[PDB]
């Protein structure tokens, strides 16, 4: 519940189902270390990735694997993937949702960030 | 049901909570016909709009009142409103959702369109 | 040029090329009036809508002829076009750039304003 | 000009001026190794990165410091920066533009690919 992802096909006008979806924590020297991944469901979302406990404080990176959503349609893309990257941060509300609407040669990226 | 409306400021990472929103129908000397309306409740959110029943075939207009938003607000836009004018189809899936999210000087607008 | 309008197609990463965009203004009872009409060049863009002269303060509606486009392309898009309703020069002269993204379920909406 | 960036505010409807751009490209090792840098000029365009010759079939990416942006006008956003990662000139040279629209808590980023 603290980190949900929702993915859309602005082409299809669809939820982007069956999308990999990785999160990397920024380690003290700077690496990516792998937090969580999942597939988007049927409904485009990807939730249970983490928990309170453990999405402490820090820098996220939220790669959308669109390039393999793409070729799967049979459409060829521009990007390898989506980059999301953020600071999580405790003063704020608690719930962070990042949507992404993808389109072969564009993409937006959105957080919501809200309380229960 | 068959139509829902969503909308999201992209400046504050929030739903848009008590936006206008004014649904117009096009009748056969092309005018507009008001047809539904609300405001987004706390989570951004307009249900109840229509039934299956009166949402038939047609072109319809969704008005989003955005700059009323963003007056609020006390941040001046760009745009009167924001406007989406499309055909209602039986063949395809039976909930389109209309997601829109804002920004004082752009927004983008989606059409999701999925079955039960 | 006070007024151009741009159109790039997110399927295909390009300008969108002969996209027909009508520009209307709202007269003193209300109604639209035809203002400027014009299609798209190679680049996308569409010049010379409007003079310093004619361009007075008011409130306009860009009607961008979404649908048309997709077709000949061989898609279905959801929106019949996209319309942008803007007030301009209620401070005195500016120049409007209005640009669309379109992809055949969404589209975004932009606009830079700049002062002569 | 191979590689062109463009980055627009949201929030203003202005070009965003002297954002600063880091280009990356892929080595056969799979670590980034930077390619080019430099700023957004006052129309928002940052030219001059690289040249044919140099900018050969690779993976790159593009990364513009958002954050930075908006802190320096008071604002505090969600995201640290907008990465851009895409295969380049793999069928050939191309030119690329690649946009971004920034918001707070949201960006768009979109790619224009032409054959010289
Ligand atoms: O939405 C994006 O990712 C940026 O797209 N917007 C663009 C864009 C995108 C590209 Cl690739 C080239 C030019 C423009 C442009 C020019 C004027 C104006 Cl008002 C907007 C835009």
């Amino acid at each position: 519940c603290p980190l949900m992802v929702k993915v859309l096909d602005a082409v299809r006008g669809s939820p982007a189902i069956n999308v990999a979806v990785h999160v990397f924590r920024k380690a003290a020297d700077d690496t990516w270390e792998p937090f969580a991944s999942g597939k988007t469901s049927e409904s485009g979302e990807l939730h249970g990735l983490t928990t309170e406990e453990e999405f402490v404080e820090g820098i996220y990176k939220v790669e959308i694997d669109t390039k393999s959503y793409w070729k799967a349609l049979g459409i060829s893309p521009f990007h390898e993937h989506a980059e999301v990257v953020f600071t999580a941060n405790d003063s704020g509300p608690r719930r962070y949702t990042i949507a992404a609407l993808l389109s072969p040669y564009s993409y937006s990226t959105t957080a919501v960030v809200t309380n229960p």
